[PDB]
């Protein structure tokens, strides 16, 4: 009409999940989560309708050695989506190829590991080999270590990229499973660490935030919607709604 916006996203708890129901669920009704509530509110403010699709390869997006992007980032580059509404990290390398709204949530890389060990920081992980560590393949944390010029992070990258078949995981669910079943520490964004540690009293963040950043809504470069989505996010912040959405999905999870 009124064209239907195509939204690309990625299943990731509590941001985007399949809703569980006894009755059959069709289309957007199949999904729930922080990012779906946010999408609803954005569409309430900006007056659009949308069709939610998953990223075909189930990846956030990274650029390979040939310079090629994948994941949700590539979906925007190739104009197969109008918006990525996902816990999608705003980074300088991504900003060269796609546009981002202002952040709807802030976070930094930290460490997820079990409690009760002498590991207090990234340095404690870097100076040893017994405890394996790593990150989600082709996300921004993996890229942060790959591009880092800080020694300890450089040393950590050499370790994870040499052990990449085991050290790099396909998604955060696998990384948490590795932390649970095996001797492994996950480099993970702090908002997700928070979600996990609230649900398993054996797990903890180790050390503080290794960087500081945000999740934003992605659009193709030059999109007219990017600024409009910023304005809508600023209204939700002003209304306290970003706070209530976070509380809803983190502490009192679900509907
Ligand atoms: N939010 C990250 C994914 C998770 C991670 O890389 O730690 C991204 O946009 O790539």
């Amino acid at each position: 009409a009124n064209r239907t916006l195509i939204v690309t996203t990625i299943l990731e708890e509590p941001y985007v999940m399949y809703r569980k129901s006894d009755k059959p669920l069709y289309g957007n009704d199949r999904f729930e989560g922080y990012c779906l509530d946010l999408l609803k509110e954005l569409s309430n403010i900006l007056g659009f309708i949308y069709d939610v699709k998953l990223v075909p390869d189930g990846k956030y997006g990274a650029q390979n050695d040939k310079g090629e992007w994948n994941g949700m980032v590539k979906e925007l580059i190739d104009h197969r989506a109008d918006l990525a509404v996902a816990p999608l990290t705003i980074t300088y390398v991504r900003e060269k190829v796609i546009d981002f709204s202002k952040p709807f949530m802030t976070l930094g890389i930290s460490i997820l590991y079990r409690k009760g060990t002498p590991i207090d920081s990234a340095d404690d992980l870097a100076k040893q080999t017994k405890i394996e560590y790593g990150a989600v393949r082709d996300g921004s944390t993996m890229t942060f270590f790959k591009k880092s010029k800080i020694s300890t992070y450089e040393k950590m990258w050499a370790f994870m990229s040499s052990r990449q078949q085991t050290a790099l995981v396909r998604n955060s669910d696998e990384g948490i499973q590795r932390v649970l079943t095996t001797d492994y520490a996950l480099l993970m964004e702090s908002t997700s660490i928070e979600y996990v540690t609230q649900r398993n009293c054996n797990l903890t963040q180790i050390g503080g935030l290794i960087d500081s950043k945000g999740y934003g809504v992605g659009t193709p470069i030059g999109s007219p919607y990017r600024d409009k989505i910023t304005i809508a996010i600023l209204q939700l912040q002003e209304e306290g709604k970003l706070h209530m959405m976070k509380e809803k999905w983190w502490r009192g999870n679900g509907c």
